[PDB]
């Protein structure tokens, strides 16, 4: 499997789950997503420079490139912004909005128009579709990122969480959508428990989002939330010690 | 003027603060480093591909670039990483060092030989350099990354901080040495409020590093801090309130 595959459609609006790597290969896994709004497209996270070849043919196959009118950064990290300049340029009608805190960082790839990146304030922002439809970029700083968004389509009834709800698959063993928490949740453990901040950041953020209704939880790392693991994930990520709570882990 | 300038030197190993653009760009504002122990170099966060020519040359009018034996990595961010596979190409003898949490996410960059880079486990580590001298990378996680490190050269006395210690200055006033700490305060504090994760991170940090004898921190942002202003900032740090202890103002009520 590992095709771009469907996980909402009305006819007006879909939210698409790119297609994956068929072998695994020595690079971190990555997820991927497009939306579609009437005839405008929306990338999340569109990635690395490497996948970028991979990521562009997933996405040229559903959209004309031209169409793209907007990408989403999570946060800083190498797979999700090093491929900005390829995006910028094969896009050539993409906004680019990324927190405030990262926007003067990203001139350290290259030389690009730095008109085309909207600066997303502490507290979220919305993106205003031509339809008038809406996705909201809502804060999650720390998780693991210090400037941190996440996405919830409240069309598809979608929360692309970044990094929030990353797994790390074994081998031989990648699967993109999870049923059983509890089997999915020893994927889960060492790499939140490592790199979010500290339960306070994920006890705010859960707080926040389950305000939303969430149909399914879309990761940039891992498979995609499902069902009554939507609602469990939840459940433990507000529970979670990470981070600096098990400092004595991390220095000395 | 703001070339190359030495921090710190013995004859035989040296600490080099490397030059600036003359002109000022919109781009957030990168120190690199160089450290050079007999003949062999060690780079310090040499930074990302804009930059790269300018560091580059202010690094090949000092040594060989095939002396370049070191490079390392405090954390991940662009400002930082992204010119690594120009750096790998042009040291053809340098092995990369960087925290085991990022080890898997450089590929996506580009390709390179993979094993050309050295993981960092979270406590830390030693180069051992060829003379029998020794730098020690010590765990700075949180401040601000997740998988962050600093390194101090106790040759040198000199610890150069990464982000901690950054500085955001005022555009056209531009200035490379910590003389009145209280005065350069201003720009470093909504910096450090804003990035690093917390004061229980800050304050484990700075009572690690105080262990050492630090006659200089060189940040990887701002200004160089010597004198007085070391033990200004290292209080000031250890009590700052940053972070998740203010995550109550970076979502609304
Ligand atoms: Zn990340
Ligand atoms: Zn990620
Ligand atoms: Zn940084
Ligand atoms: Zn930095």
């Amino acid at each position: 499997m590992f095709e771009n595959e469907i996980l909402f459609d009305n006819g007006q609006h879909k939210f698409m789950f790119l297609g994956w790597e068929e072998k695994e290969e020595e690079i971190v896994q990555t997820n991927q997503y497009l939306i579609l709004d009437g005839n405008e497209g929306i990338l999340l996270d569109p990635g690395g420079a490497h996948v970028f070849p991979r990521v562009m043919s997933n996405v040229a196959e559903v959209v004309d490139l031209s169409s793209i009118r907007h990408i989403f950064y999570t946060h800083q990290d190498p797979d999700v912004t090093s491929g900005i300049l390829l995006w910028l340029s094969i896009c050539e009608n993409a906004k680019i909005y990324i927190s405030s805190l990262w926007v003067r960082f990203l001139p350290h790839f290259g030389i690009y128009d730095q008109k085309r990146i909207v600066p997303i304030s502490d507290k979220g922002t919305k993106i205003k579709l031509l339809s008038g439809n809406e996705l909201e970029i809502l804060p999650a700083h720390f998780l693991h990122s210090t400037g941190n968004f996440v996405l919830y389509d409240p069309v598809a009834k979608i929360l692309f969480s970044g990094d929030i709800g990353a797994a790390v698959f074994e081998k031989g063993k990648r699967y993109r959508y999870v049923d059983d928490f509890e089997r999915h949740l020893p994927l889960m453990e060492a790499f939140h428990k490592r790199y979010m901040s500290s339960n306070a950041a994920c006890k705010k953020w859960v707080d926040m989002v389950s305000k939303k209704k969430i149909d399914m939880i879309a990761p940039q790392h891992g498979a995609v939330f499902r069902g009554e693991s939507v609602k469990k994930f939840l459940e433990w990520f507000r529970n979670l010690k990470c981070g600096v709570d098990l400092i004595d882990n991390l220095y000395s």
